[PDB]
């Protein structure tokens, strides 16, 4: 039935709470059935990954996926066919059967038992995609990243052993190679699902250069390479930081830009004791109550997180979410308890 449909909306709250969901043997059930897929298929299926359970040498664990089974059987046995965008189940224990149809039609069906419920292709439609890769190159040295709207990870890095030319040539172009292959196995695949829009190069000197002009980079990436190379002078987490910063050229990087340059002048009206800021509860509260707030930099550990947001909407004060993973975070968080906001006046 066309009822069991769930928006994004709905479907990335309920998200956030399958992510929560864990045990120690492999008993939380995470099944995807596409809406080619006759219900009687998968209740054979079933039926077959119930007896098959007598193989759990194991009492516990064996009636823990057999309670699973009957669950989602239960659940299918309500039906009479398959939703237009099929349906999805998460069972387990603290015992629940979670059954949806997916904002997006699913294609390809999936069983399975796991310590975690299998969230893989629910995720990738709730996501923006907004995702840039950045690739910092050296002669004998790489970082590979991944940009979110504000999260920004380190994905991989790389060294090589680099010490005529000719022997010394042949051992980074080994390097190039062998970076080239890491990226396009992370990125490639982002790539195709539609997520991945664009890939910063960046380093310090010439190397970017060469490896950009070189076969090293899967053709997928080349396309979507950001056209200007970037010059960064760091590795790990704070080269990649510095080359999305400096790649003022891409649009996916902006909100992350905003977060960082926010989270700057904030600190530059502290070290100058300018009092063009607020923080406390009371503070805010009064601050935002009378539209003196330009920018509210909230923590997105804080629990109270979108009441904060709400009462941004009106006061007409522009929102930063911070990330835990932005560098200055913990620090914010620990001496602001993460709430804080820079005035117009």
């Amino acid at each position: 039935e066309e009822r069991l449909t769930i928006s994004k909306r709905e479907l990335a709250r309920l998200l956030k709470e399958l992510k929560k969901w864990s045990a120690p043997a492999t008993v939380l059930l995470s099944l995807y059935i596409p809406p080619g897929r006759p219900l009687s298929d998968v209740m054979t299926l079933l039926r077959q990954e119930y007896s098959i359970t007598d193989n759990i040498k194991l009492k516990r664990t064996r009636q823990a996926v057999k309670r699973a089974l009957s669950a989602a059987m239960d659940r299918l046995q309500m039906l009479t066919s398959t939703p237009p965008n099929g349906l999805v189940l998460f069972c387990g224990e603290k015992f629940e059967c979670f059954m949806f149809s997916p904002p997006e039609p699913i294609r390809v069906f999936y069983y399975r038992t796991d310590k975690r419920f299998i969230t893989d292709f629910l995720e990738d439609m709730v996501e923006d995609n907004n995702a840039i890769g950045i690739i910092i190159v050296e002669r004998d040295q790489a970082t590979i990243g991944l940009l979110k709207g504000a999260r920004l990870e380190v994905l991989k890095e790389l060294e090589g052993f680099v010490p005529y030319e000719r022997i010394i040539e042949q051992m980074v172009d080994e390097f190039f190679k062998k970076v080239g292959e890491e990226a396009s196995n992370l990125l490639v695949p982002l790539a195709e699902k539609g997520v991945l829009k664009g890939v910063i190069v960046a380093g310090p000197g010439l190397a970017k250069q060469e490896f950009v002009e070189g076969n090293y980079l899967d053709y997928r990436l080349k396309k979507i390479l950001a056209p200007e190379l970037v010059d960064v002078a760091y590795q790990g987490l704070q080269g990649l930081k510095e080359a999305v910063m400096k790649a003022e050229k891409v649009v996916e990087a902006q909100m992350y830009r905003d977060a960082v340059n926010a989270m700057e002048e904030f600190k530059l009206h502290l070290a100058k004791g300018t009092g063009m800021i607020v923080y406390g509860e009371k503070d805010v509260e009064a601050a935002l109550e009378m539209g003196a707030v330009k920018t509210l930099l909230i923590h997105e550990s804080r629990e109270d997180l979108e009441e904060w947001v709400e009462k941004a909407k009106s006061s007409g004060a522009q929102v930063i979410v911070v990330p835990e993973s932005l560098a200055e975070a913990e620090w914010f968080l620990k001496t602001f308890g993460g709430l804080a906001g820079i005035l117009r006046f």
